[PDB]
């Protein structure tokens, strides 16, 4: 259903009710990076409250429409969340609805910056844990200027 990319992420598909005791407890999830939160399913999910009463905070992100990326500005805002919860030593669930495209591209854009990492080797380390993982060349190509801009911040330091 999901699968740890590292101490901090999880990358799977939408969290059900059911699992939020599991995820909290076992993998210490107190993040959660919810990305176009689609009204036809939500019924099958925590809404924003249901997870504070477990004790975590949800990020809602929407992608560029068509697209299946968000901005580079919430590709930001999603990897700063991450690593805000990485600082606490806890965990954070990413997802969309199947777990293998556009929350495979926000987990991307996290091991890029974790990491300096180009586009590829990021997708490439998600697909060895993680089968199906399809990462279009709309996805790609904002992967690419986020892998830019990345590489700018670091210059400055």
């Amino acid at each position: 259903w999901y699968h740890r990319i590292d101490h901090t992420v999880l990358l799977g598909a939408l969290p059900l009710k059911n699992m939020t005791r599991r995820l909290v407890l076992d993998e210490n999830v107190r993040g959660v990076i919810t990305m176009n939160e689609e009204y036809e399913t939500r019924f099958l999910c925590n809404t924003s409250k249901e997870w504070k009463k477990a004790g975590v905070e949800q990020l809602r992100l929407s992608t560029v429409d068509m697209t299946g990326v968000p901005t580079l500005a919430n590709l930001h805002k999603g990897v700063q969340f991450a690593l805000k919860y990485q600082a606490l030593g806890q965990c954070v669930y990413v997802h969309c609805k199947a777990g293998r495209s556009r929350s495979a591209t926000m987990v991307a854009a996290y091991l890029i910056q974790v990491h300096n990492w180009s586009p590829e080797e990021a997708i490439e380390a998600i697909a060895k844990i993680r089968s199906h993982i399809s990462i279009r060349p709309s996805q790609l190509e904002v992967l690419k200027e986020f892998h830019k801009e990345i590489t700018a911040r670091a210059a400055k330091n």
